[PDB]
C-alpha cells in the first residue's frame, strides 16, 4: 500500500540508515541524528537550486528556499518580517470567517470530501487575503493556484505538454498579477504581507520587486497542499484511532498537541533535497561534494530513540521534537499560520460533527507521491441526520 511507506523506512533505518541509491543518484537518509544534520549543516549541504543561465530565469528559482547564505539570511531577514505574532492576531478571524463560510456551504450535505470542500481550498483563500489579493480577484487567483499544483490527468503524451505549457502560462501570469499589485500597494498601502514586504528594511537593505513577486508565488506552492494534508491527514488519524477522537472530544485542550502528532506520524512533507558542498562523513559513509541528498524527515519521525512507541499514535505526546517544518535556517516561516489554519477548522469540524465517521462510501486514495503525504479525497459522514 502506498498510503503506507513507513514500512519500508524501517526496513531501510533497521539496515543502512545512509545508502545510496544508483537509480536516483542520491544518498538517502533515514535515521533521526541523520536528518537533523542533513538540516543543520547549512555550510555543508547546500538549498542552492537556482535555475542555470540557460534555463528559464523564475522569481520562484532564485526565492527564499532555493539559496544559501549570506544572501539567504539577508532575504529571511525581511520576510520574517511579515511573519509575527502581531500579524496572526490580525489573520486569525478571517481565518475563522473563511472556515464558517466552507462549512456552510456544505451544510446541506450529510457525506463531504474533507479534501475538495474544506481543506483543498482554505490555505489558497486565506494566502489570498493576507497577501492583499481584493476579493474581486480571488476567483482568479484559486484558478491560477490550482493549475499551477495541478497532476495530469492521464499519462497520455499530450495531455502533459498542455499541463507543461499552462503551468508556465500560469507562473508567467501570477507574476504579472503581482507585479501589479505591487505597484498598486506602493502607493495605496493596506495592511497585507506585500505592503509589509515593501515596508521592511534590514541594515538599510529591501526587497527587490522580483524578490516580492518570487516570495508571493513561494507562499502559494509552500504553504497550500502541505497545510491541505495536514487537516486531511488529521481528520484520518483521528477516524481510523476512535480512542483518540473520543479523547480529544474530552479534552478540547489537547488538539494543538493532537496536531503535532500528525505532522509527526503523517507528515505532509516526508522528505528535502539537498545538494552535498564538500566532502562529508555521515553515519560511516564517504559522501562526496556534487552528490545529491535526500534526508527523509518521514523515516526520522519513527526513530525510537526520539520517539518511544513511534508506530503508535498519541495526541498527547511529550516530548515530540519532529522537523515537519524542517531544522535551521531554512526552517518553515509559515509554520505557525499552518498551526492556525489547521486548528481553527478542526476545532470547528470536531465541534459540529462529533459523531462523524468514515463515509460509508470511503475510499483510501493517496497522492502519488514520496515527497508529499497525503489524500485526493477524503469522504465522511457527520451523522447529525
Ligand atoms: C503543515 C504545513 C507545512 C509544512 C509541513 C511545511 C513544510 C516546510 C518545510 C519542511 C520547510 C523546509 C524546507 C527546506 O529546508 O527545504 C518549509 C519551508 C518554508 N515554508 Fe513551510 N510548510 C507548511 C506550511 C507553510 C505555509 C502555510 C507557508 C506560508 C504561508 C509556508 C512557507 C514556507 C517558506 C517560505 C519556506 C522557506 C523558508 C526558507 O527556505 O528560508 N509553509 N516548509
Amino acid at each position: 500500500e502506498r498510503f503506507n511507506p513507513f514500512s519500508w523506512y524501517e526496513e531501510m533505518r533497521n539496515t543502512a540508515p545512509v545508502q545510496w541509491d544508483e537509480e536516483r543518484q542520491v544518498w538517502d537518509v533515514f535515521h533521526y541524528d541523520g536528518v537533523k544534520e542533513v538540516l543543520e549543516q547549512k555550510n555543508i549541504f547546500s538549498s542552492d537550486r537556482r535555475p542555470p543561465q540557460n534555463q528559464r530565469q523564475t522569481a520562484l528559482g532564485t526565492s527564499l528556499i532555493n539559496i544559501d547564505p549570506p544572501k539567504h539570511a539577508e532575504m529571511r531577514a525581511l520576510v520574517n518580517k511579515a511573519f509575527t505574532p502581531k500579524a496572526m492576531k490580525a489573520w486569525e478571524p478571517k481565518i475563522a470567517r473563511i472556515t464558517n463560510e466552507l462549512l456552510q456551504e456544505v451544510e446541506h450535505l450529510e457525506d463531504i470530501d474533507i479534501v475538495e470542500h474544506l481543506s483543498y481550498p482554505l490555505p489558497v483563500m486565506v494566502i489570498a487575503d493576507i497577501l492583499g489579493v481584493p476579493i474581486e480577484d480571488q476567483r482568479q487567483f484559486k484558478d491560477w493556484s490550482d493549475i499551477i499544483v495541478a497532476g495530469p490527468s492521464n499519462n497520455e503524451r499530450e495531455t502533459l505538454e498542455k499541463l507543461q505549457q499552462e503551468k508556465m502560462k500560469a507562473n508567467d501570469e501570477l507574476e504579472t498579477y503581482f507585479y501589479r499589485i505591487i505597484e498598486e500597494k506602493r502607493t495605496r498601502p493596506g495592511d497585507d504581507i506585500i505592503s509589509v514586504l515593501l515596508q521592511a528594511k534590514e541594515e538599510g537593505k529591501q526587497l527587490t520587486d522580483e524578490e516580492i513577486v518570487g516570495f508571493s508565488i513561494l507562499l502559494l506552492i509552500a504553504g497550500n497542499e502541505t497545510t491541505t494534508n495536514l487537516i486531511s491527514n488529521t481528520i484520518y488519524c483521528l477516524m481510523e484511532d476512535k480512542a483518540s477522537f473520543e479523547r480529544l472530544k474530552r479534552e478540547k485542550e489537547l488538539l494543538p498537541s493532537g496536531i503535532e502528532e500528525v505532522l509527526r506520524y503523517r507528515s505532509p512533507v516526508q522528505a528535502l533535497h539537498r545538494i552535498v558542498k564538500e566532502d562529508v562523513t555521515l553515519a560511516g559513509k564517504k559522501l562526496k561534494a556534487g552528490e545529491h541528498v535526500v534526508p527523509w524527515m518521514g523515516s526520522a519521525h519513527r526513530d525510537a530513540e526520539y520517539f518511544e512507541d513511534p508506530e503508535v499514535f498519541k495526541i498527547d505526546r511529550k516530548p515530540n521534537v519532529h522537523m515537519a517544518f524542517g531544522r535551521g535556517i531554512h526552517f518553515c516561516l509559515g509554520a505557525p499560520l499552518a498551526r492556525i489554519e489547521a486548528k481553527i477548522m478542526l476545532a470547528e469540524l470536531i465541534d459540529r460533527y462529533p459523531q462523524m465517521d468514515w463515509s460509508p462510501s470511503f475510499e483510501l486514495k493517496p497522492i502519488e507521491s514520496t515527497f508529499v503525504y497525503g489524500l485526493k479525497e477524503l469522504l465522511i459522514r457527520k451523522n447529525v441526520h
